[PDB]
């Protein structure tokens, strides 16, 4: 019910905005390498999600949003974050630098009770994706909500595998531009393609989302692998999943299966549309996976190609809040 945010990046700020529209969660503390008046500016104005729908003021180095006061730190050593001072139960860790158990444990060292990582773990801290494996949470004090792309692929793949059985799958995501790319051709020694100008290029990139699903859904372990293309669009991405099915199924049977999940057990997580949509039509979508019925194709009853959209910022942020609420129940 009381959360602290570490890191005010794209993910951190959208997590903050989505928390305002909720009754179960109240953010009380924020940490980043930036001043308070600057954070008030970055929260007030956004090129992708418009102006902030509320009040923001700076009073004595602290933020006041909708009348509630937020404590603003800046220390880069998580041990001295004094989480117990304002007394936070869960910490949403969005630096992208402490995706390890050793580093993340500095937070509950500082007086929090649990830690949720807004990225895929690099050790073997457990991962959880809503609709995929929230059932199997076992009370751990540090968790991960996987990647933007894994939150879109896993719910769809569970529905397809449980109805028809997946023998093998290859996926490709047409991914929107992120903060790790460059405006003009620049240096990037880990990924040479990634340093090229994002505004002018289709940039192939590797991704771990397809094999990451094998851990949140052990049934498809080693049955999927994937690849990405980064394109000059500010937001919203799309997944293209090519799979072989054990049990034969027409395309209408697949539509009906997905449609039933989106209106049934996976309402709010999985979405369904039969309209002539484009990427902008999902700017601000909350579901982490919207099936596009009309864009998929089927060669035969056992070889099919499914496409599904996701807002790589909005839907992911909303689901880490659902993960925070789920681990405090
Ligand atoms: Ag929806
Ligand atoms: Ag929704």
């Amino acid at each position: 019910i009381k959360v602290g945010i570490n890191g005010f990046g794209r993910i951190g700020r959208i997590v903050f905005r989505a928390a305002q529209k909720r009754s179960d969660i109240e953010i009380v503390a924020i940490n980043d390498l930036l001043d308070a008046d600057y954070m008030a500016y970055m929260l007030k104005y956004d090129s992708t999600h418009g102006r902030f729908d509320g009040t923001v003021e700076v009073k004595d180095g602290h933020l006041i949003v909708n009348g509630k006061k937020i404590r603003v730190t800046a220390e880069r050593g998580p041990a001295n974050l004094k989480w117990d001072e304002v007394g936070v139960d869960v910490v949403a860790e969005a630096t992208g630098l402490f995706l390890t158990d050793e580093t993340a444990r500095k937070h509950i060292t500082a007086g929090a009770k649990k830690v949720v990582m807004t990225g895929p773990s690099k050790d073997n801290t457990p991962m959880f994706v809503k609709g995929a494996n929230f059932d199997k949470y076992a009370g751990q004090d540090i968790v991960s909500n996987a990647s933007c792309t894994t939150n879109c692929l896993a719910p769809l793949a569970k529905v397809i595998n449980d109805n028809f059985g997946i023998i093998e799958g290859l996926m490709t995501t047409v991914h929107a531009t992120t903060a790790t790319q460059k405006t003009v051709d620049g240096p990037s020694h880990k990924d040479w393609r990634g340093g090229r100008g994002a505004s002018q290029n289709i940039i192939p990139s590797s991704t771990g989302a397809a094999k990451a699903v094998g851990k949140v859904l052990p049934e498809l372990n080693g049955k999927l692998t994937g690849m990405a293309f980064r394109v000059p669009t500010p937001n919203v991405s799309v997944v293209d999943l090519t799979v072989r099915l054990e049990k034969a199924a027409t395309y209408e049977q697949i539509k009906a299966a997905v449609k039933a999940a989106a209106e049934g057990e996976m309402k709010g997580v999985l979405g369904y549309t039969e309209d002539d949509v484009v990427s902008t039509d999902f700017n601000g979508e909350v579901c982490t996976s919207v099936f596009d019925a009309k864009a998929g194709i089927a060669l035969n009853d056992n070889f099919v190609k499914l496409v599904s959209w996701y807002d790589n910022e909005t839907g992911y942020s909303n689901k880490v809040l659902d993960l925070i609420a789920h681990i405090s129940k």
